[PDB]
């Protein structure tokens, strides 16, 4: 036949892999010791295009993007990752 290259071996390695193991664990000794951070992004926003950098409240008490809805009504069990429970 006309034959039937291919495409040279990846990129591997252990010690990229063993990297994330241990960083996950200095995550969680950081918290244990007293407190750090809660997210990659305290506020609200995740709006299209580009925006301005994630600049701290200033003594306001709440997420980044700015409440536009006057009238709320009342709204509950909305999270992700709801608190889970087994027998």
């Amino acid at each position: 036949g006309p034959g039937g290259p291919g495409g040279e071996p990846g990129k591997g390695g252990a010690a990229a892999a063993a990297a994330a193991a241990a960083a996950a664990a200095a995550a969680a000794a950081a918290a244990a010791a007293g407190g750090l951070a809660a997210a990659g992004g305290p506020g609200q926003g995740w709006a299209p295009g580009p925006g301005p950098i994630t600049s701290i409240p200033d003594s306001l008490g709440g997420p980044f993007a700015s409440v536009l809805s006057s009238l709320q009504r009342p709204n509950g069990a909305k999270a992700a990752l709801v608190k889970s429970s087994m027998f």
